[PDB]
């Protein structure tokens, strides 16, 4: 009894609780008061809070409990979104939050935080979240989502997989209690299509009242692709990926990597890169990524996620998705963030605001965002060893033979943004709005999405800034600034150093790249639209209600 | 034209079905199911792990026809047993790629001069598990389990180790996953707890053997390893609030472990540091966890002796509902990659700047986890008090908000190696290591640049407080001895540095070095061990 404190703790709970469920099913009209039941106030509650699937049964159902009997829970979640995630804070269900994710334009953790409902712990990206589970968060309960249960407890996750392996194992195996809500029940372990998880990491399963909400968040729709994202895109081919022969990458998604990923088989094919580029991705099934990987650009993706409508399409393209026996997509956050800190040459996505140092965020006055994966993908990964030329070509050069066998390679990493953002609002800016967020919401920190250190390329509609040439920060703030347009810092720039900085190849223009602004139009795109993306699946990609 | 994978395995998975029972492959015919399974040219990742090894399937495949299978691309995180090198040797396989090489070193940079051996990159652990979702997608997974059922679930409890990022990879690629069990049941309610699947495995054999795994005796634990485990305590742990933490395994850190319960008690620390870690179940750590420190423990391994102890201890380690420890490489290393406060080991060569390897002339080490170990992570986001320690106060406010705290990394090295040989050089054996071998960089374990504090039997330099280069260079010195590097040091700075607390020596501390001895050791010696263990501790 010294030493199982938490063995005997967990018993005592599932005893009082399986007088209310079939073994480990629990009815469906009865989850209130089981949750009531196997949560204890205080309690570390994993809750999903996915990226993409919700366990919205479980966190509907967490919020209609009794207060007097579940308060001060310390909920933990890889993404806050749906709103009775933070009904939980207003109703005194939950105080203390540890996330990674949340949405940029809303106020409600900002004011939940001011009314003194809601305490931060910290703002973590997902796979930095995922590992304090075994070290200083380790999970009392985890409530996750599937699709199908057997009456052992057996979970098939499929195709949204996602961050539920990774929740889970911590708290299966330390007398943590682990609640599945799955779309469907069946008697036996024969009719999963596979196992994701197995049986004894669960304590029980409920039958939710309805499927698993999720959202299409990894489409665009190429309808909205603009000019100016077709000219980014195509400065990002031949001034980023070709120049230093990136083979692998992940892409943040936004209408200027969709520009790029529908220009590779039109664009790229006449610069006669297909199969030198972009052969290996830890991405998401984007339906914009059809036609590269028709036309046989892409080799492999191993994905975070599913994405709605795509679940056919991959399972008939197996050669280069992940796919079970069974022959559904098996996607995995952890293991596909993994390699996108140490296994892929480039990163590449946008934010809202950059400093004239090059810190970016996407944090403002009075909306605490969170970061996702961003912070993990976007860092030069300082445990690797392994070299790609990609990763060599950021390497020290000029220096002796000894002095080079010391130096060490940089993963690319690329802030692709507009010098202004939808509003009008400049990208560039002297101060980040993170600053006074951090200060108001008592974090010692300015919430950093990237470190301006860890950028290797800044790519704007002005050109690219290749900011790991850089010999000194007073070069840096200069090359930021030649390609930062009319904001505050682009107004500063120097005609004669901006020339300078170009003929030293540390700035490119559009014209440097042999590139005319009037021949970055949507006629380069490879689809137009929805209806095209399906034509280049041959049918296979059903677009959900979104873009239908 | 997109199923040719599944298609390739399903011709294979026809022909070795002739000579298999379902799933199981009989012990007498594995040879023959290797040659029909596996292709020249295919990844073949092999267990391999940095303790269980597939002995079975590793001995099984260094005895298969070199004209059937030549130009295997090994993928194998720990290069431990003979028969891996043979390999090469016999012209059964030419690339690898690896993680750790251990003993092999010597012998797999013989066979990089002689031809056989063609070096992809040396790796950390959770780095080369990462690639086998990108560019070196495993065809075949050579793996090793306690026990499997007829349909090839598998328990590999205790033991569990690399195998599920290994098999993963290969389970939805259609690639082809062979796993060697101790014991064969029929039915899946037959085995502890299922920790892969049947659906990600292929085949199981059963070992003509258990599957074989290798073992710090407190006995050798010098009264340098508690000198420097005192100045580690309170000049490191104590000074910046450390609570979770890795351990490089050697007996310096065993020292630690073991002086926690005694000279960290005399510090009033119990409770207040070294709360949570990221580490194998060391019996080293006995005494500082039946004392109350050690709140949590999860483990990349197991170790020898040890499991009764774990599952008699399940409110510290991670195990499940039957009982038995489940260990996770991949899981652990993350976490002592974002999660922990601190890092602490040692290399076999520092030079002037910091930079620090084990890999010597004429053998090719490996970096098992310390390059993942022993980095800042530049994704880190989250504060605890040890990390803000770190950060650099700015010039005001607003640059202090947007300074970032580090982890702590502790090189914990005497200057001297016992038998003579310096610690800190002038230059790494690694450069020319890598001009032998053809590799394009040094293969460096810890970069100077990532290193927070050095400690030494002279004392502690607080690089992480460097105000440059030049002051990292001269701190180092301070504290580097009579090697070549220690004379370099001007007493003038020395002198500064340790004004100014940049560099302490013992004195700096108050620790006297007659006061560190081995009677401050909890253990002793492997029977102090055992009755801290309260018998549960089986030693080898």
């Amino acid at each position: 009894r010294l030493w199982t404190k938490r063995r005997h703790a967990k018993q005592l709970k599932l005893e009082m609780a399986n007088q209310y469920t079939d073994g480990v099913v629990i009815p469906t009209q009865d989850i209130i008061k089981v949750l009531e039941t196997l949560i204890t106030p205080g309690d570390k509650v994993v809750l999903e809070g996915n990226n993409q699937k919700q366990a919205d049964f479980l966190s509907r159902s967490l919020a209609q409990t009794n207060p007097d009997i579940l308060h001060d829970l310390h909920m933990i979640m890889p993404s806050v979104g749906r709103s009775e995630h933070l009904d939980l804070f207003e109703k005194g269900i939950a105080r203390k939050l540890d996330f990674s994710f949340a949405g940029p334009q809303s106020l409600r953790i900002s004011q939940l935080i001011e009314d003194g409902l809601l305490e931060i712990g910290a703002i973590h990206t997902y796979i930095e979240l995922y590992s304090r589970l075994v070290v200083d968060l380790i999970p009392n309960v985890v409530l996750s989502a599937g699709f199908m249960a057997d009456r052992q407890g057996n979970i098939y996750t499929g195709p949204s997989t996602e961050d539920s392996p990774a929740l889970i194992e911590p708290a299966a195996f330390s007398d943590g209690i682990v609640i599945v809500q799955v779309n469907e029940l069946v008697d036996d372990v024969s009719e999963l299509p596979r196992v994701d998880i197995p049986a004894s990491w669960v304590d029980y399963v409920v039958v939710a009242d309805q499927p698993f909400y999720i959202e299409p968040l990894f489409t665009r729709d190429p309808k909205h692709i603009k000019p100016v994202h077709v000219l980014m895109a195509m400065m990002a081919i031949r001034g980023i990926y070709e120049k230093h022969n990136v083979q692998s990458l992940n892409h943040g998604i936004g209408f200027n990597t969709a520009a790029i990923e529908l220009i590779l088989p039109t664009y790229g094919e006449s610069l006669g890169l297909k199969g030198k580029i972009c052969r290996n991705w830890t991405l998401n099934p984007h339906p914009t990524l059809i036609p590269a990987i028709e036309t046989g650009w892409v080799e492999s993706v191993h994905c975070f996620g599913t994405e709605l409508g795509m679940e056919k399409y991959v399972a008939a393209r197996p050669d280069v998705f992940f796919t079970g026996r069974d022959g559904a997509l098996r996607s995995n956050r952890m293991m596909c963030q993994l390699a996108g800190q140490y296994a892929v040459d480039l990163f590449i996505g946008a934010t809202l605001q950059v400093d004239g140092m090059g810190h970016s965020s996407t944090v403002t006055k009075g909306r605490l965002a969170g970061f996702g994966g961003a912070p993990n993908m976007g860092h030069d990964p300082r445990g690797r060893r392994h070299d790609t030329p990609a990763w060599l070509d950021m390497r020290l050069q000029g220096a002796n033979e000894t002095e080079t066998y010391l130096a060490r390679g940089k993963k690319l990493v690329v802030q692709m943004v507009e010098t202004f953002q939808e509003g009008g609002k400049p990208t560039f800016v002297d101060r980040l709005d993170a600053i006074d967020v951090a200060k108001t919401a008592g974090l010692p920190l300015a919430p950093i999405m990237i470190y301006g250190d860890d950028v290797t390329h800044l790519l704007t509609e002005e050109g690219i800034a290749y900011l790991y040439k850089a010999s000194s920060q007073e070069e840096r703030q200069a090359m930021i600034a030649a390609v930062a347009g009319v904001t505050s810092i682009g107004l500063t720039q120097d005609p004669k150093t901006t020339a300078r900085l170009r003929r030293e190849g540390l700035v490119v223009f559009p014209e440097d790249l042999g590139i005319r602004r009037t021949d970055a139009t949507r006629e380069l795109l490879a689809a137009k639209n929805i209806a095209d993306l399906v034509t280049w699946s041959d049918g296979l990609y059903q677009p959900p209600a979104k873009f239908r």
